[PDB]
């Protein structure tokens, strides 16, 4: 029993973190096989960020300008290329600590763990969700760029995020491991306001099922609703519309607890309309939306 | 910017996790040097837990009865001893992945990371605090026993907790790495109710300073208070009394933000008396108490 915001064990990712320096800029790189992945803005000075021409800036850079250090040892750079907003630095040595890995581009609402790093060294690990507006609410300071987000299935690490920037509103934007930004963000220091941060309805329901499994049941009521009726409430409270696909993904949780998805939607509807009345659910005084239905099943079953 | 419940990178601890089986019971062990540490209740059957005589149960066990597996390879057990509520299994091979380590017995209010494991395999990592009643609010299922709590200072892992049991109330009890339980708990299946779970006042103040650093300032008011006046409020709301030692530990946060500790106590006092009025602080709708002043400084400065 108990339910926590749990991150994947970070060891497999720690063995991939390196430090990349270009000129006076130092950030984090991800070393997998004989390639180091890092944000392309490593080639910029703070002044360049206002309007950088990355292709032009990269012409003045040679292999010997990218200083790649793994712990206390220096990697030899034998090639460099830009793929979208990431640089790929070919090194002469395959990372001996390279785990089984994949590069995946996640969908909004999906969760992942972040290993925050500075100077190629890990500082901490926490669980995040890709918000519906494609930002992440992380914890990053200057130097954290190149820190990565990932999920783990048994022995395979699926890398989904690489940190690039902080928006003026304190939220975070970044790319997948192919260098494509999530959302409309660009790696430029300009007005990039975020869209509406809606609540991930399917995750709140999954977390409500997690609460029932762990003993927190005060919010269960005598009511039911329909998808269309629930969605009228969800729209009013800036919640994502719930679809039949979401109901289907909640099936195993519905089966385990014996509480039909639409009955749980009616509990959520009353919680939205009436609030928590000074009460808590799984130690939270608000509706948590950064646990997917898969996360709840995983934590509640003990998948390693 | 941003503030998250961050755990230490778990890699150094992942390399120490092993599976220990005795008879029909399997739990986690911690392999450091040529010794495997595990909860002594590994020698019990579920029936034995009602009133176990560990010394008598251990007489029927020989070195060959403790099956210790590290990944897919078997460790040879050349000695066994019981130290308080932990068993120390001497193996013939030093763990090559043994990090620099210490065993520390933490004080209530202190925080630590937990690497939850099942069958010697890690499932996840999360940040915890030793509650003032000596329980921990974790996330553990059957098989998680032997999972450990730790802190990391640069390259040294300080092991502070080993998981032993779940109380009937869903909270968790365990020992330090010398086998001594935190609090009055015993490794017996009996009525062991927990004392008052008070709020760690010094941590709430540290988190309020973290909020100011990250932009959340609505709770700052025009008032001040005294230690004795604040403590009258703290007693009413089951908060730990604030001492001059706590004020002293909050000094660096007070210095960074320019907000005197007693002024922050007056903000906390008004938050206790009036509530949050439907507002949030660092994404929480309640006063968070599982960040120490050291945690706040560490996260806000980027210590790796
Ligand atoms: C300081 C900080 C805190 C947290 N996370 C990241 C950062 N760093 C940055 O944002 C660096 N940086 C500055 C301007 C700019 C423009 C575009 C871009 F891709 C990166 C940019
Ligand atoms: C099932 C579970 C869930 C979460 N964390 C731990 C557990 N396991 C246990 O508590 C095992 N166990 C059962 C009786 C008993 C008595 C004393 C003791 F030290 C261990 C005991």
């Amino acid at each position: 029993s108990g339910f926590r915001k749990m991150a994947f064990p970070s060891g497999k990712v720690e063995g991939c973190m390196v430090q990349v320096t270009c000129g006076t800029t130092t950030l984090n790189g991800l070393w997998l096989d004989d390639v180091v992945y890092c944000p392309r803005h490593v080639i910029c000075t703070s002044e360049d960020m206002l309007n950088p021409n990355y292709e032009d800036l990269l012409i003045r850079k040679s292999n010997h300008n990218f200083l790649v250090q793994a712990g206390n040892v220096q990697l030899r750079v034998i090639g460099h290329s830009m793929q979208n907003c990431v640089l790929k630095l070919k090194v002469d040595t395959a990372n001996p600590k390279t785990p089984k890995y994949k590069f995946v581009r996640i969908q909004p609402g999906q969760t992942f763990s972040v290993l925050a790093c500075y100077n190629g060294s890990p500082s901490g690990v926490y669980q995040c969700a890709m918000r519906p507006n494609f930002t992440i609410k992380g914890s990053f300071l200057n130097g954290s760029c190149g820190s990565v987000g990932f999920n783990i299935d048994y022995d395979c690490v699926s890398f989904c995020y690489m940190h690039h920037m902080e928006l003026p509103t304190g939220v975070h934007a970044g790319t997948d491991l192919e260098g494509n930004f999530y959302g409309p963000f660009v790696d430029r220091q300009t007005a990039q306001a975020a869209g509406t941060d809606t609540t991930i309805t399917v995750n709140v329901l999954a977390w409500l099922y997690a609460a029932v499994i762990n003993g927190d049941r005060w919010f269960l009521n005598r009511f039911t609703t329909t998808l269309n009726d629930f969605n009228l409430v969800a729209m009013k409270y800036n919640y994502e519309p719930l679809t039949q696909d979401h109901v289907d993904i909640l099936g195993p949780l519905s089966a385990q607890t014996g509480i039909a998805v639409l009955d749980m939607c009616a509990s959520l509807k009353e919680l939205l309309q009436n609030g928590m009345n000074g009460r808590t659910i799984l130690g939270s005084a608000l509706l948590e939306d950064e646990f997917t239905p898969f996360d709840v099943v995983r934590q509640c079953s003990g998948v390693t």
